[PDB]
């Protein structure tokens, strides 16, 4: 379960999916 303080790799994903639509 990989949701200490900071979560680097989950943001990764929001980035492009954000980027997904124009």
């Amino acid at each position: 379960t990989r949701y200490l303080r900071i979560h680097p790799q989950s943001w990764v994903h929001q980035i492009a999916l954000r980027m997904e639509v124009l």
